[PDB]
């Protein structure tokens, strides 16, 4: 599949919830890491657009306590870049994931309903 940064100003960015529909409305889903490949990829994609840090919603949704975090596309949650401590679940609160899109590309859960640019895959 084929990476896509969406990376808005203010009035564009995106809840996780709203991000997963526009990336399943154009036909495929929230972007999923399932390895360090897929990893380096988007990274790469991050340096080429000056995107250097900010944050991007990835398809890490919780699932059923057993399940824990989940894909939004379905495939396995094997490969995992939490960010050291993560996931936490500050405050009861957090069921989503996002990146941070720095050198470390790390993984932090924070509350679905935050404001933020994301990554599709088509
Ligand atoms: C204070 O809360 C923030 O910082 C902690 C530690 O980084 C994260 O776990 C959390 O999701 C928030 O981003
Ligand atoms: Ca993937
Ligand atoms: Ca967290």
């Amino acid at each position: 599949l084929c990476f896509k940064l969406y990376a808005k100003g203010k009035h564009e960015k995106k809840t996780w919830f709203e991000s997963r529909d526009f990336c399943r409305a154009l036909g495929g889903d929230l972007a999923s890491i399932n390895n360090k490949e897929e990893q380096q990829t988007i990274w790469r994609l991050i340096t080429a657009s000056g995107s250097y840090h900010k944050l991007f919603w990835l398809g890490l949704t919780y699932g059923s306590p057993s399940e824990g975090f989940t894909w939004s596309d379905g495939s396995p949650v094997s490969y995992e870049n939490w960010a050291y401590g993560e996931p936490n679940n500050y405050q009861n609160v957090e069921y989503c994931g996002e990146l941070k899109g720095d050198p470390t590309m790390s993984w932090n859960d924070i509350n679905c309903e935050h404001l933020n640019n994301w990554i599709c895959q088509i």
